[PDB]
């Protein structure tokens, strides 16, 4: 590409794989906000949680493509696996998969950024650090203190309701 | 009638016959909304749902005859029977009831669809399609919702006040 | 009932009774509206007075339920008997149906409140004083001067056009 | 067309007569309201009322032309054959004159739809039954409420003219 | 007095007592609010309850001092005996006193009703519908719903805080 200065190969194969990552895990969530819609289930504030984090991690995956592009590299969309299950249980059992799901995430994200900085890149280390990495661990956090909560929460029909009434 | 065109006698009787099924629910719900506004049962948040339910009944009752007139068919109302129950329980008793009448009401609405389908009245399917079908569906959605939530809440007494607070 | 006082099991028999009497006008009030809706009757004033009548009668009904539930009675609903006719004829014979009605309601409510007078239940006497006796007396006065104005119209076609043109 | 698929060559066929039936409609209509302009006839409401069926018709014919396009069918315009009188009579003769042409226009669109429930084409269907259908009944109603009225007022003259003056 | 027309010495006495007893259910209210005010009870919405009550009782003995002199009466006080406790227990045993107490002032009423009917004095009649019936009645049908909820919610402790923070 006419423009592209400093953007080594590795890190534009290691973004495609990125944006396979995000696009799985919006598809993942996805799943979960709508697990959590079926009549037998029906925890409104549990679908709508998860349905914003799909959106989420879509616009993550846009904007590691808007970057892509910006870099000179090119876009490469591979297969995007289904989730990991059909039917996701209780509050606590999403909760605790979709925790596992950012913990991969995250560690996709650093393992770029070690890329990155082997590669001598700072422009891709300020992008990831400014859009992503706090993102995640704010995130992460989120997750880790409704988890403490729904545990503490569990007779377990009454706490997953007051739950995602009071909380979600 | 002057007006009257591509109107069988069939669908105007099974016309008659749901403006009796929608009163006789709305009569349903207002039994149910005044139960739950007993001194000794005093939830007052069910009281509202079920006679918000009667209101929407007996208004597509209304609209039923609004359309028999318009299509040149003639209103004949019967005895409206009293409702199945002078006393209905708890709200889970209550809600249980108000499923199966709904889905009592569906099954009119869809015999009738197919009635329409039979006799080639496409007014009638429009008709029944833009105003009922899809309320229909909706309002058992949110009633099955109800119920999970309900069911998951039964300490019975502090789970049915619980219902009646955060949720109605 | 732990509200109860005051509330002999005659009256509380008796204004159940006058539930199911506002209940079977607001009905009939309604089968009197839709025929006036007909292309071949087509008195769209004379539609609106009497559906906005069956309104009435039904918030009466209601009323009256409240206040049963108020004083510790318990509400018992029979049967809706359908109207006693299919078809009310011109205006002028709707309204002198109408205002047989209403006298018929208004001997109902003299009655309960004599009932109550004989089992000295200032309270029920006062509720009907505030909210039935002086409604029921406008309304019959109204329907009366109607009548007188239809009378002094009936050529009976061009009559009972103006008057649902001009008054109603 | 490259655009065009599920549309028969017979819908597409029966579509451009339905714009003739239309546009004649509409000619018809325009007849109809210069003939109450006229200074021996003079009665600007009734004249009012079939201007604005005119425009009406007119709308219809385009919203079919509009579809054809969208489909991929290809409009194709006919000879519009003049109104069926020149003189059209009183306001009773005109209002005959104009149900028994709204529910020729009814009729064919209830065989259209006809043909296209047996061509399996549920755009049409659809199309047919948001924009055309209960517009139908509703203005064949208003029709018949019409003639119900006129009838009612013919010392001819005087209901000529209360009936302009008050209904229309 | 001069302006004294058709007010019985009885009745006059009797408006006297009946003031003793609502200035001594404001007393009554007033401790009930104030023990809820405890720090080792502390249920800040049942205070808030139960001191509103006390206005409310107090305004009561107002509105009778006033008609007193309206009719040319004398108000003549009395001691006002303390509250039947000091300590009032939990949420349901002090709605249960409350019952009780307002069951009492209804009774009074009643009471004063039925001699003012037996002195034929009309005004003092219409003054205790307007003004104080109706208000029992209301009050009498909130606390018995409040009793019922109560009921339902005694695990004791989480009942009688969820009450406190979602109904009062």
């Amino acid at each position: 590409s006419q423009i592209r200065q400093n953007y080594s190969t590795e890190v534009e194969a290691a973004v495609n794989r990125l944006v396979n990552l995000y696009l799985r895990a919006s598809y993942t969530y996805l799943s979960l906000g709508f697990y959590f819609d079926r009549d037998d289930v029906a925890l409104e504030g549990v679908c709508h949680f998860f349905r914003e984090l799909a959106e989420e991690k879509r616009e993550g995956a846009e904007r590691l493509l808007k970057m892509q592009n910006q870099r000179g590299g090119r876009a490469l969309f591979q297969d995007l696996q289904k989730p990991s299950q059909d039917e996701w249980g209780t509050t606590l059992d999403a909760m605790k998969a979709a925790i596992v799901l950012e913990k991969s995430l995250n560690q996709a994200l650093l393992d770029l950024h070690a890329l990155g900085s082997a590669q001598a890149d700072p422009h891709l280390c300020d992008f990831l650090e400014s859009h992503f990495l706090d993102e995640e661990v704010k995130l992460i956090k989120k997750m880790g203190d409704h988890l403490t909560n729904i545990q503490r929460l569990v007779q377990a029909g009454l706490g997953e309701y007051l739950f995602e009434r009071l909380t979600l």
